RNA sequence: UGUACACGUGGUAAACACGUGACAGCAGCCCCGAUGGACGGACCGCGAGGACCGUCAAGCCUAGCAGGUACCUUCGGGUGGGGCCUUGCGAUACCUGCGGGCGAACCCUGUGGUCGGGUUUGCAGCCCGGCCACAGCCUGUUGCAAAAAAGUCAAAUAAAGGUAGAUCAGCUGAUCCAAU
């Protein structure tokens, strides 16, 4: 239709008009990462933590110069892969695509629209504004000529370096980014691809499933089984290094043609790769085209699926009667992500599936990095019933010998924090991310938050790909919480369970490896004989599995507590009756059952700022230092060190400062009248005529309600209060209540001043929160009930109490005679 | 191994016997991640802990990790310290590398040899990093010196006689709780 060209063409001039709109030191270059990082995170979350954690903050520091030179050369090599042979195609041999595209498939492509603009300057809603009728016609249009424009197919790389500290240019990675609409076009073949030939049983990682799942269960119950019977067990791991960058785009085509796709993909797919540029972007500035001659491009949605075809073929090149024999089931190959592991029995049979593997990847261009790929090998001995790890290099890939690794420490298939090869652990790579969020732009909540959601899951699956001990875990978890403490500033002796306990009963709730991983085992091995793979299932019923089975129900029972309404462990109710039980965290006990009181240390931490959040915290666990909080072991001294500094002659706590003391008088005076006036203004918003500080002069003495309030003949008294948590916030409500609802001549006084005669109308009532931001459950529900208050206005006396106790805490510091 | 216990056998029964065994149990709970070391002296409530003073040489700790060597095992395997107890079958000796923080060196370049790399059909060249060596009584010139002076009084020595803002510093660079 002739709309859909002329807004098509629309879209083309506004991107043209930005291109042309953009074209026409260390401080610096810091405030435009910290400005970027920022609009990222804000847009989206998950992928700007990615990006932190990744390293991508410190940016590059060569500039156009020595990356340029560096890297056109290495972009702009075509590879000379002879193609695919007739054995190769033999191997392999051991029709719906292109259809017209409808509107429901469209609609149906999960397509994450919260990503970057490309290059021509489409950025979040010029493609979401267009219709789907409209889309689906350009689509057609686009697959009908075989083109598209050329605007959309640039596409702007960017270099994040691999070193905290790079030394060179080449120690840097080349992202890529292309256009929205071409990556929303994308996404419908490469899902059309998975509906139209799925891949084998062996490749697990591109799956419409967790791929990463049972490997390391097969891997596990393998090395067991050759332990246990004295067998011979070889167990290669060959990672697929510049899979994404030297691919030759002439034997890709050839290998799509032979596999029987139609015609006229292998042609969109060869124009695309054919006709392909790209700009270097570094610190901002342009750069000449690039032609590219090795394929697969780095974030393209065909890439990942491009590759299955090159894995699969890679697979049905092995030998058949190799592998090892575990329970009666022959386990050859297991493909994770961006990694082969082979398992032969012979020597021989491990020589001739790496000889297989080279020659199907030197005939397509494919380069495997020996320097990031293992061999472990287990040869048993008569005579001595024990089992000897080779130490000499006897493998190689093509000439190169393939280094033997003794033990299993490259349980790096689980995606990013790429592999180290036997040269350090899983750790120093958690160390590397830590630092990575330590020293970016960012906000103490915004590293807590990318810490508790993006990191520990990510990484934490590695741990289990072996035997593992609890000393492990209890030291990552002791590194863990002293970065978090240099995050915030926390002192050593703040309680352990603080950190790990659950947000609803008052904590950071980062989660502990140490107790997830017991968790993660139990709830992963318990379902592996209802899996329909087959050697899973074998792997099921082995030795070590069961074994490993029984430690982390051992370990998960001894870090849980059984839930009651449902008769399953529960860590967090572990970590909250130690948190509630300890010293500081104790005063937060009743934070469980007002889930409110707790909404600003995850839910509403983007409307608090940074030294705001800080104090918040340290003054939520008490952390403040007093000197009785601050003298914890030291108290063989005289009186001095525990009298209040103001001359009390009491014991100077947290509590005597924030809450009963001359010099803090006017700050809690502050603090109350902050309160009274938010919430004042709360209620007038709901057609509340408010009366602040009434004038009763009772006959019994001077009375000073809070506020009080009427609507359309009934009344209310609302006194605000901030107290202690040490005892019950509900006896304390009841009590300030009390004292008016049963007064008997102040109902009369304020029905009177309120212009309304019945005394039963004007209810009594109480704002009760602690000076930690817990609220009062009565309190609270009687907030709900009698005025109109919704969940925003009460999520805010929280931070209110906090910031005044905060606020107090530091005029009772900032003077001392 | 050894305890406590279900079935079956034959037997009149038993404080009789044997065999097969729930993944059969029973192998208790809680707390602790600290910091250079050997040898002579003054400190402390000489008490559980913490300073200080001398030399010395490079190593010193580690309930972190990996692998190998022996012993007890029981087949599973097993080696830190302290407390509460209570019944509630367990397991130790060193050496090597890696990781951490305490040292110490380390700074005159370039040849060599290794280990990480990356470039590349290519371990050939190549450029980055970490180690090991090596072809070197006071008148003055030169090495320990925070900038022109403090004084090493016998040195080597002669017919010597600025930022969006703030801060720490030494206009620049980091550090923020500050930073779109």
């Amino acid at each position: 239709s002739p709309d859909a060209a002329r807004v098509l063409s629309e879209l083309l001039e506004g991107a043209g008009r930005r291109r042309a709109c953009r074209a026409m030191t260390s401080r610096q270059k810091r405030r435009a990462e910290y400005a970027r990082v920022q609009e990222l995170y804000k847009k989206c979350r998950s992928r700007a933590a990615a990006e932190v954690i990744d390293g991508a903050c410190g940016g590059v520091g060569h500039s156009l110069e020595e990356m340029e030179t560096y890297w056109r050369p290495i972009l702009e090599r075509v590879s000379d892969a002879p193609g695919p042979t007739p054995e190769a195609l033999h191997a392999l041999g051991r029709t719906q695509l292109w259809k017209p595209i409808s509107v429901e498939e469209i609609k149906a492509s999960r397509f994450d629209w919260r990503t970057s603009p490309g290059p021509d300057g489409i950025r979040s809603g010029q493609w979401r504004a267009v219709p789907v009728h409209l889309k689906a016609e350009m689509f057609n249009a686009w697959m009908a000529r075989g083109e598209i424009p050329e605007i959309l197919r640039q596409c702007r790389t960017v270099f994040v370096p691999k070193v905290e500290r790079p030394g060179g240019p080449g120690e840097y990675r080349p992202i890529s980014i292309a256009s929205i609409p071409l990556r929303h076009f994308h996404s419908i073949l490469a899902r059309r691809l998975l509906a139209c030939c799925p891949p084998d049983a062996r490749q697990r990682g591109f799956i419409c499933a967790d791929g990463t799942l049972e490997n390391s269960a097969v891997l596990d119950a393998v090395l067991g089984d050759s332990r246990k019977k004295l067998r011979e067990c070889h167990v290669a791991v060959l990672d697929f290094a510049k899979a994404f960058d030297t691919v030759s785009h002439e034997a890709l085509v050839e290998l799509l043609r032979l596999r029987g796709m139609p015609e006229q993909f292998c042609g969109y797919i060869a124009h695309l790769y054919d006709t392909a540029s790209t700009t270097l972007a570094v610190n901002n500035e342009m750069s000449s085209p690039v032609k590219v001659g090795r394929g697969v491009r780095q974030g393209d949605p065909l890439s990942p699926i491009l590759f299955n075809v090159v894995m699969d073929l890679i697979l049905a090149s092995l030998p058949e009667r190799v592998g090892y024999r575990l329970e009666m089931e022959l386990v050859s190959a297991l493909a994770y992500a961006y990694d082969l592991v082979l398992l032969a029995g012979s020597k021989v049979g491990m020589q001739e599936s790496i000889s297989a593997v080279d020659c199907v990847g030197r005939q397509m261009g494919l380069r495997l990095n020996c320097r990031k790929s293992a061999v472990l090998s287990m040869i048993p001995d008569g005579h001595r019933k024990k089992h000897h790890y080779l130490t000499e290099r006897t493998f190689n890939i093509g000439g190169k010998p393939l280094r033997q690794v003794s033990c299993v420490e490259r349980w790096r298939y689980l995606g990013v924090d790429f592999e180290a090869s036997g040269c350090v652990t899983l750790e120093h790579s958690i160390s590397s991310a830590l630092n990575n969020i330590s020293r970016a732009p960012l906000k103490p909540q915004q590293r807590l938050e990318i810490l508790r959601a993006h990191l520990i899951p990510r990484f934490q699956h590695g741990f289990v790909l072996g035997n593992i001990s609890d000393d492990r875990l209890r030291m990552l978890d002791v590194q863990i919480r002293k970065a978090v403490g240099q995050w915030l500033r926390l002192p050593a002796d703040v309680p352990k369970a603080y950190y790990h306990a659950a947000v609803q009963d008052g904590g950071l709730a980062i989660p502990s490896v140490r107790a997830t991983i017991p968790d993660l085992i139990v709830r992963r091995f318990g379902g592996l004989d209802s899996s329909p793979w087959s050697v899973a299932r074998a792997a099921a019923k082995s030795d070590k599995i069961r074994k490993k089975l029984r430690w982390a129900w051992k370990q998960l029972r001894r870090f849980s507590r059984v839930d009651s309404t449902t008769q399953r462990p529960s860590v967090r109710l572990f970590w909250r009756e130690h948190l509630h039980a300890s010293v500081d965290g104790r005063e937060l006990r009743e934070s469980t059952r007002t889930p409110t009181s707790t909404k600003w240390i995850r839910e509403r931490c983007a409307q608090i700022t940074g030294r705001d959040f800080v104090q918040f915290v340290h003054t939520h666990i008490n952390a403040l230092p007093s000197r009785i909080r601050g003298s914890r072991g030291r108290r063989g001294g005289g009186e001095s060190s525990l009298t209040c500094r103001a001359g009390c002659k009491v014991r100077e706590t947290t509590a005597h400062i924030l809450q009963q003391c001359h010099r803090t008088h006017g700050g809690r005076i502050l603090r109350h009248n902050k309160i009274v006036s938010f919430v004042a203004k709360a209620m007038e918003e709901n057609k509340w005529t408010v009366e602040l500080e009434p004038r009763l002069r009772t006959s019994v003495g001077l009375r000073k309600p809070a506020i009080i309030a009427s609507r359309d003949g009934v009344g209310v008294i609302v006194d605000v209060q901030v107290v202690s948590g040490q005892r019950s916030l509900d006896e304390l409500h009841r009590e300030k209540r009390n004292k008016y609802g049963n007064h008997g001549e102040l109902v009369e006084l304020v029905a009177g001043r309120l212009g309304l005669p019945k005394a039963e109308c004007v209810r009594a009532t109480s704002c009760t929160i602690s000076w930690r931001g817990v609220w009062s459950l009565t309190s609270y529900k009687e907030l709900r009930s009698i005025i109109g208050l919704r969940e925003p206005t009460l999520q805010i006396v929280p931070i209110l109490a906090l910031r005044g106790s905060h606020m107090n805490w530091t005029r009772f510091n900032q003077m001392t005679s």
